[PDB]
């Protein structure tokens, strides 16, 4: 008939830590699934004489310089070239911001199929808003190719040993800052290191991810050729991060 | 036919501060009761074919890290994980922000059920959003386990003898600010200090409750090991605390 | 048929003090009546099987702490001890803000029966949002009983034989000020100075009333014992009242 | 057939100043007219069985402090003293702000019949927001009594030989500031200077008045003894008026 | 077939200053013309039983200072001289702001007929918002009678030879920023230099107009007397203007 | 059965410059084609009794200092000059703002026929809001004709030898901030580096198009003369760069 004797009678409960760790990261929900997308697009692709491949990389390359939402569709130029977008668009039914799960985003589509991404990447890692060269006097060690875009964060795992995904969330980090300042409206009195709060959730939720094994992560990240078989970080990685660790 | 005499007769009351302390505390209102949670969780989870603690569990790590509304249930994973959830929010029929008092969120399952809490938030503690070292950072000293959580607060009595409970509300408090500086939308140019007034209302209604008698919180502080029998306080909590008192 | 003899023919107007003082107290309109109260009060209590002294003791306690308002109910607390609240607010009908002088609010229940709210106030002093030791830091002399509640200013008469009262109206201001603190939204950069134009009003209101006599506001402030037969200031007053003076 | 000879032929045009002046002077609107007050309210308070004089002396008191609309008729205080002024209202049909000209305000009152107010106003001259003291305080030298009041600023004329009125508006500005002060809502970053522009027409508008002849003017200001027949100026109002010419 | 022959063609175009000028400046709209007002007011005025000169006279006295809607027609003033304006008001269907060409506004009649406007200006210069005597503080050296009013731009050209038209439009773009400073709601914080974009382009429109050939606008400026045959400019402009040109 | 091989496997693709880019440049949407407009506005013209060339030519005038809004046919002049405008507006059905690509803006004039607006531009160089010398006062250097307009950036390209378009981009890029500068509504506090994220899409838009080859522009550079055959660039474009460069 007392509440009080159960209620104080939950501390002694036994507690282990890869139980609620386990558990914990398949609560992280459901705003976006990778698996879902490439069922679906493969079907759309098949079914349509034409194929995904191909297309997903034209959509890929739109999506870095383009921004999220092609509703618009309006930009200062001729007809025929944007022409071609739109069979793409029908069949794929995107939608605008985040509206579902389900609904593909082409920033959903460089996620999923982000190892093809970073491979169209390199050429345009000038062509996007933040230049190589800007970002040469933002640091002064060689720029690393993989590591730009904001959705290619997902691939690195911060829970490897030696913890150098920790430097490569904190060193990637600050791409995302200056491109934010781009894309953000507002960039006169904001700070940098404040303003991290805002996208570093999904970038967290990026990190951990039931998709792809650590030996996949793995294969991606010595691909590109950056770190070494026996695990030493490139020093464009941690030399770039010392300026947001310094900043903070 | 004078209205004066009885207006000024009440003066000479007789006063006693035990009655009117012992009232005024039952009066701090009905917003959020433990005791009604345990009945009608117990009650669902016994009529449903599910174990309400093995749940409980769930929804509690869920809580600490993933905030009061899981109505979105949205955010960047695939499907499988997620949907578990669903069939615990419908016999809780769980709502958003505080609706009402009989309708049960979250943290009144963290703060009701507390020690499980306390039991499970111990590896979870870096994981939460402020990190253990980040944590470091703000205080030299090794950081106390049960204290984290601000639904933690509900537990400790300022009346104890000695006070050391008043510490440890000012102690427990700093969390809550850099905890509130994740949450809250604004951070740039507010001040630790003067942001106490939100929140430190239901702290307060917190440490005084019903509830629990005081060998109840005295037996979950001393079963973190935090607190000797003796009822010396930990260097942790009044050196963690020394940072507020300084700052204010 | 000239308008302008009779227009500059007012200024030969025999003027008095007395008589047009003793009108303009009296316009100080009709927004809140302490004798009202009573009598309604008085009916509703004994038409009603409950003491209303006994009954009007728990709602001032209720109102020095908790707020004007008590409609919302609610806030983090088992079920029995706020129920009793719901009897008394029926008879009474009370209402949120001001909406009329007939409606009663508790703080015009603290107000019409002050001395029995000064009786209470003493062990509750520190239990209020404004502690009896941050008033002892603001002011180091020992504090008075009776002054601190700001609806309690209605007693003290500003044009008693050499202006004590004035220093009262003065020093009893301060704790408005810092009450007003931690209720007022808003603390930041708000300056105590200025801010006293709010509540300034309804506080000089209150130092004027047809109510009591002055006799009976002196049978209060030599109640408390704080002011001698001689009629010499505490020290506490002038004292705690020169950090305004100063500080203006 | 040309529009241009006409247009320029209109320069060679004879100007004379007391044409343009006079004519610019009976422009100046129809916002609020002393004399028809005068008219109607002797009408009503005749056909009513009250005294209009008796009535009116009442209106102005209550109008210098208690400020233009009395519609909200509460203000903490009992019942019988306000329920006077109903009787008023109704017969005059005051109307809160400025909906009309033929709509009768309070402070109309006392600017038609401002030498009665000027009578009334030495004794609650203290009692207005502005104390007598806090007048001390702002200017050294003693007050001139007639000058307070915002209304009273009609009588004087500018255009008296030396200009002495000059000084007057100037003089007088600075209390009108200050009773600003008081019931403007905001005054913490505000500049004395250049809030002057508001109010500053009405101002004007007051020193320009086609009711009063010069002789009328003469005879309050050397009734209230202020001013010698001689026509030397009080120091009281330059000696005041050198604040703010100083700080402009 | 090819659009780009011809895109690239129209770059060997014959450009004349001439031609594009000439057409350039008969491109500046249509929402004001002061020929179709002289048409309709001149009907108006002899169709009515009234001389269409005297009471535009009237008009323009009243725009300088009373601003340019009359509509409230309400400010502190006795009824029958406000009176005689309604009439002139219905014949000419006067609107507040600018709601189309060929509405008349009043500063639309001063603008047409500003010869006139000049010729009364002189003795109520002083009279407008900005004293003489402000302006003589402003600046040292003795003021211009007609380059007060802003709508008094129109007829200086800044083609004349030598530019000293040019000096008069920065010269008697000053009285514009008190003037607007007046009328202007907020002023404490802005800057005279960058506040002239607005107005700016009306000024200039002002200054360019197919209405007066050249001769008419030095036929106003030699009549003032400000300057000489030998078009020596007045000391005053300049000197004034100097201000100006070092704050700019 | 497995997603994860496929994902993993997009990563050694097979990535070459020419084809992302090629593909990434006609993918820069519709919002605003030249060569549509040449087509209607022929056809438009022809079908008319009107020349189009000759009605371009004013319209582009126009264009240039009266905004890309004609709809408002309002600003203080005669009405016979503006009359023929109506007659090309009601053919070519101008719209405000961009509510079309197929729609056609003033500024699209511009931009389809631009070498004929260089043509134009040099002798209203002076006219425009940026006079010339306000402009050599920014820049000691004397001034290119034909990098004026915000609208002439679109045929330098940045992709040539030397990368001499690049510079071109910066310095022409300081004459948009001061035209941004002049038609945008607040100027005060904001910074000319910072606010070049507005207008700089469009910019780069312009830069890159598939309506002109490379000779075509290289044709309208060395036209105006500005630059040699040995493709030496003027003094005048990189000096004035050097402002932009050394301020960023
Ligand atoms: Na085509
Ligand atoms: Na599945
Ligand atoms: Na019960
Ligand atoms: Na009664
Ligand atoms: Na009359
Ligand atoms: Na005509």
């Amino acid at each position: 008939e007392n509440y009080r004797d159960i209620a104080l009678a939950f501390l002694d409960e036994s507690a282990d830590s890869g139980t609620i760790n386990a558990w914990v990261n398949e609560f992280a929900y459901q705003g976006f699934d990778p698996k879902r997308i490439v069922q679906l697009v493969k079907e759309r692709g098949t079914a349509k004489g034409r194929d995904w491949k191909k297309d997903v990389k034209m959509m890929i390359v739109l999506n870095l310089v383009r921004g999220n939402k092609p509703e618009a569709m309006m930009k200062k130029m001729s007809e025929k070239g944007a022409s071609i977008v739109a069979n793409l668009i029908s069949v794929y039914q995107l939608k605008e911001g985040n509206p579902g799960r389900d609904t593909i985003t082409l920033s959903r589509v460089s996620a999923a199929f982000v190892p093809w991404t970073v491979q169209a990447l390199r050429v345009l890692s000038e062509s996007l808003p933040v230049s190589g060269t800007t970002m040469d006097a933002i640091a002064g060690v060689t720029y690393p190719r993989a590591m730009m875009h904001p959705s290619f964060a997902g691939i690195i795992d911060l829970d490897l040993p030696n913890g150098a995904g920790a430097t490569i969330a904190d060193a990637h980090g600050l791409f995302m800052i200056e491109f934010s300042k781009t894309i953000n409206p507002s960039l006169r009195t904001k700070q940098a290191n404040e303003v991290a709060a805002t996208f570093e959730k999904p970038n967290m939720a990026a990190m951990s991810g039931r998709f792809f094994t650590r030996e996949d992560k793995k294969k991606l990240l010595i691909a590109v050729g950056i770190i070494d078989e026996d695990l030493v970080l490139a020093s464009a990685v941690v030399r770039s991060a010392e300026k947001y660790r310094a900043k903070v």
